[PDB]
């Protein structure tokens, strides 16, 4: 049998006090007299206020004028009142003189930020989390905050940046940040008129929408009333561009596209005329900037419709492209000068496609001098400047037209895709890190076995060596060649007879075929179905927020055509008196919003 | 009902096809031979020995279409006056096209059709 | 530290009005006398009919004739 | 989850050297381990000589990890000729021991490619 | 993952295999230590029971 008996038993001093001598009679569960008179609202205290704040407000006003605890030794009454998120209790406690300890900063290395996390490191982290859980309270931000919207932005930012530094407790900081982000949006939901929606978004020019964008407040943006206001500044000259038919939209957009050199020659010779102002509306500026980029790519397709000259002069199309190239190199200097840049993955494809054009002009000039005459191209060296410039030009022609994909966020159908397909790419890049280990291991193994049988480029038919031959040979004879051989076998473009050798050894050929076969199994049956398995699970969790992320991205695409700096497309690119009334109206709007939001959250607590 | 989400995915693939066709034709149009210089007096990729795969834009687009199915041989990357820097760049552009189209943009289509079919099979009996 | 204090504070005109002088006793949550007599079915109106229609029908017939 | 201080979290994990964490590992108690306060205690024995290795930047982490990787034959020749010196104790911290064991295996595989 | 990383960490805590493979081949306190654990367990069980009884709402 297993005899059961109370280990580490408690004490039961008297029996007279079992029916309520000592007035501080702690029961088995540590419930004193006041704890029972508080749990049952019957109307030495210790910390009985924390047990009243945590249930309701009837006796909380009574205890406010008159060891084993269920609370950590760091919790303050105001901290627990903010954790509970009750408006009437936080108000009662804030009418008096209460304070909260300000947390130092994320990366604090001062005398006590190090000598407190080196003594406990558990009490410190718990105290910090409780302080941040009290500060991130929609009721402690409603009252006792000059503007609860900017405080919510800063708190959401600080808490999102704290779930990364604090490696553990990553699940509580994100829920606190999502609690602030949901409070800053549920306060803008209470605007009743449009006059008090432009007061909030223009505070301190949409000067608060930009602060929301720079803090990644994807729910403050993409609020229906915040987007219905931006869609009226976007279609600045198309009242009712939402009632029209899709054909009347297409034929009106193409009419503006075919007029981009006329709308752009004005504003240069008539900046304050009727026609000169028609390319300052953001939608027309957009249509003119994307119909000027479609003239630069249609002109790159014409550069293929006198090839023995070692250094040739520029052709007609290469003269007709140089203004676009110079305008693109210039317009990207300013943007990386009016700021830091690398967080936008489109600024790397735009910085690399402009360095390749520089290297192309820097090589077609080196070859215009230093090279006189015209010899047959059949006997040029491989490292000839004319052969490298024509390669860099094509490498950059690919990137110039892969950039038209950034223009998908402007559309309602292809925008959510392009946004949801770019979030499935950060989980591919960490899967193409596992495949590199397999590639390298099997390339090492396959080259260690086949490097004794490396023939010459003359011993082979047609005097040609490698796997890009009609009869593939020397597939595993060099490491640089083994890596390419194993890359091209993912697609089935490597023939099996490349496993044989001339001095046919039937044990090494079989081992070399078995290593190739196990590579094929690991890469095309195992590691390729796993990638689909991950993309299926990663896309289901993405399609929930697919409409908020797209609207946040389209808002940033829109806000880039609102200013006046880069108004003119790249081809022509190179040719306190009110500060107190404006601050006083915002305070009235905030007062009304907070009042009706509190009223809406109290009633809804049923 | 799974077809209206394919037609908007075959709009992203057209950008990739066009970009890589532009890039692959800008590099290979100097080495365009004639229909007589080639064996059996035949030119293009529908030959027994495929040749002139990236010499015209209309031919580059077909070459890049037929590589989705593995019907374009790798030796079409070479040229007669063998230049070993341009052949390698032309093989690397073809390889990155293959990676983007057959490992990235093709698994994404399956990932979308899986999610689009789960939301459809609920109303499958009323429709 | 972070000193906490009620910003944009309300008005609290009197203390005898806390126990129900003005009959239009707007509380901190803007609940007048009729709002409290409607939330609790105890049987200047303003728009107290909208607060009755939104909960139930006992006093809705009463406010519709007064 | 009810431990309030760190003095009473090292009493539990060291009972009968983390002698109770090992008994939890040998019983496959995947939730006892991976508790936030149990991992925040192991992460301070791991980074035994890097106070605040969680506040640093990823580039300062990379260039400090490769700096220790390129010094593995020097940190290892000590502890053999100076087991109780200043430099001889620098390869007893678990993170440095890890970086030296995985930079010695990357010298055996770079030598197999040669 | 955390359970696996903990076992990967615990393998570098000892002193046996401190040196990499290339150079690899070249009851007085047992009652106080047991008495403090019992107090810690008493407190943990007490506050866990308290937090579990109240939570049943
Ligand atoms: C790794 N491997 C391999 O390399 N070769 C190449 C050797 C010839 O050069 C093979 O023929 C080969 C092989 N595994 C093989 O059986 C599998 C069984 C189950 C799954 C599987 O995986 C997948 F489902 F197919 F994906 C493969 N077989 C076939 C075989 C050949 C001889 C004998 Cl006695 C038994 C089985
Ligand atoms: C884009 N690309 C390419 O074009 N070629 C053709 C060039 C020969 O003409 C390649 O050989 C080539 C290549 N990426 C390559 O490594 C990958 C790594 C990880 C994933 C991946 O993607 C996928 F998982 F396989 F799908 C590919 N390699 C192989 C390689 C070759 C030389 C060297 Cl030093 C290092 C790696």
């Amino acid at each position: 049998r297993i005899p059961l008996q109370i280990v580490r038993a408690e004490t039961e001093l008297s029996a007279e006090e079992k029916a309520f001598v000592n007035i501080n009679c702690m029961d088995p569960l540590g419930r004193s007299a006041l704890l029972i008179a508080i749990e049952n609202e019957n109307l030495y205290v210790g910390d009985a206020l924390l047990y009243a704040i945590r249930k309701e407000v009837v006796g909380a006003v009574e205890l406010l004028l008159s060891q084993f605890s269920e609370f950590t030794p760091d919790i303050t009454p105001i901290m627990l009142a903010a954790h509970t998120n009750n408006y009437e209790i936080i108000k009662l406690l804030v009418q008096k003189r209460v304070t909260i300890p300000r947390p130092h900063q994320i990366r604090c290395n001062c005398v006590e930020c190090v000598s407190s996390s080196e003594v406990d490191s558990l009490r410190h982290s718990r105290s910090r989390l409780n302080i941040y859980k009290a500060l991130a309270s929609p009721s402690l931000i409603a009252l006792s905050s000059e503007d609860p919207i900017l405080t919510a932005f800063r708190l959401g930012w600080e808490l999102k940046e704290l779930s990364k530094v604090e490696n553990e407790f990553k699940a509580e900081y994100e829920e606190l940040s999502q609690q602030c982000k949901l409070f800053a949006k549920d306060l803008l939901d209470q605007a009743r008129s449009s006059r008090e929606l432009e007061i909030i978004l223009n505070h301190r020019d949409l000067a608060k929408l930009k602060v929301a964008i720079k803090y990644h407040q994807k729910e403050f943006v993409a609020q229906p009333n915040c987007q219905q206001l931006l869609a009226t500044l976007w279609y600045d000259g198309f009242p009712g561009w939402r009632r029209k038919h899709w054909v009347v939209k297409l034929l009106t957009c193409m009419t503006i596209g075919f007029l981009f050199p006329m709308l752009s020659i004005a504003y240069l010779i008539s900046p304050r005329s009727n026609l000169g102002l028609f390319i300052k509306k953001p939608f027309i500026k957009f249509i003119c900037h994307t119909a000027s980029y479609l003239t630069f790519l249609f002109m790159l397709l014409l550069a293929s419709q006198d090839l023995h000259v070692q250094g040739p002069p520029p052709t007609v199309v290469e003269w007709m492209i140089l203004p676009w190239v110079l305008g693109f190199i210039w317009g990207e200097i300013k943007e990386m000068w009016d700021g830091g840049y690398i967080h936008d993955w489109w600024n790397l494809m735009d910085f690399a496609m402009n360095s390749l054009y520089l290297a192309t002009i820097s090589l077609k000039i080196m070859a215009y001098v230093k090279y006189n005459g015209s010899r047959p191209r059949e006997e040029w060296e491989m490292w000839h400047p004319t052969l490298i410039a024509e390669a860099l030009f094509a490498i950059s022609n690919i990137l110039s037209s892969l950039r038209l994909i950034s223009l998908f966020t402007a559309n309602s159908h292809l925008g959510p895709l392009q946004i949801s397909l770019g979030r499935m790419l950060l989980d591919i890049l960490k899967f193409l890190f596992i495949y590199c280990l397999v590639l390298l291991a099997f390339a090492n193994g396959l080259n260690q076995l086949y490097f004794y049988y490396e023939t010459r480029a003359i011993d082979e038919p047609n005097n040609c060596k490698g796997i890009r031959c009609e009869k593939q040979n020397n597939a595993f004879s060099t490491l640089f060649e083994t890596l390419q051989s194993l890359f091209w076998s993912v697609f089935g473009l490597l023939n099996l007879y490349v496993t044989n050798v001339k001095a046919r050894h039937e044990f090494t050929e079989f081992v070399g075929a078995t290593m190739f076969g196990t590579y094929n199994v690991i890469s095309l049956v195992v590691l390729l179905n796993m990638l689909i398995a991950m993309m299926n699970n990663s896309y289901q969790l993405i399609a929930d927020h697919a409409d908020i992320e797209w609207k946040f991205a389209r808002t940033k695409l829109w806000m880039s055509y609102f200013d006046e700096g880069g108004t003119l497309p790249p081809p022509f690119n190179i040719i306190n008196a009110d500060s107190l009334i404006q601050n006083q109206h915002y305070q009235e709007v905030i007062r009304n919003l907070v009042k009706r939001y509190v009223a809406a959250m109290i009633r809804n607590s049923k």
